[PDB]
């Protein structure tokens, strides 16, 4: 079975409880492994409103990966040939659950926008 230390994470601050997980091998993650492995993490798969939540606060990346009901999305930004072909917002193929891809994960402990940045404390 898929293990944790097969996987990468791209994406080491998260964005509105946002990550991005990878493979460690050239062979990636079809849609089932998707969801395995945000859960080996302790993490739901995320859906693509979830995404969209995060790109509202600049969350952005180039590598395709899946999301829950069985879509593959990139989030940008800005336009880049190399990343999504100059695409803008989250952009949404669905495509044959078998390709292999990276998997977009969710946080829902995550009380910060951007996990690596404190907010201030109410008491
Ligand atoms: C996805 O990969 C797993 C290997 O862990 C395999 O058992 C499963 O059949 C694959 N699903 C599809 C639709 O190819
Ligand atoms: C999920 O978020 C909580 C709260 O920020 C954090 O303690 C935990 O490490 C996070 N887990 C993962 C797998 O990102």
């Amino acid at each position: 079975s898929l293990r944790a230390e097969e996987l990468s994470i791209q994406v080491s601050c998260r964005i509105m409880g946002i990550t991005l997980v990878s493979k460690k091998a050239n062979q990636q993650l079809n849609f089932t492994e998707a969801k395995e492995a945000c859960r080996l993490l302790g993490l739901s798969l995320a859906g693509k409103d979830q995404v969209e939540t995060a790109l509202k606060a600049s969350f952005e990346t180039c590598s395709y990966g899946w999301v829950g009901d069985g879509f593959v999305v990139i989030s940008r930004i800005s336009p880049n040939p190399k990343c999504g072909k100059n695409g803008v917002g989250v952009l949404i193929w669905k495509v044959p659950v078998s390709r292999q891809f990276a998997a977009y994960c969710y946080n829902s402990s995550d009380t910060w926008t951007n996990s690596c940045i404190p907010e201030i404390i109410h008491h």
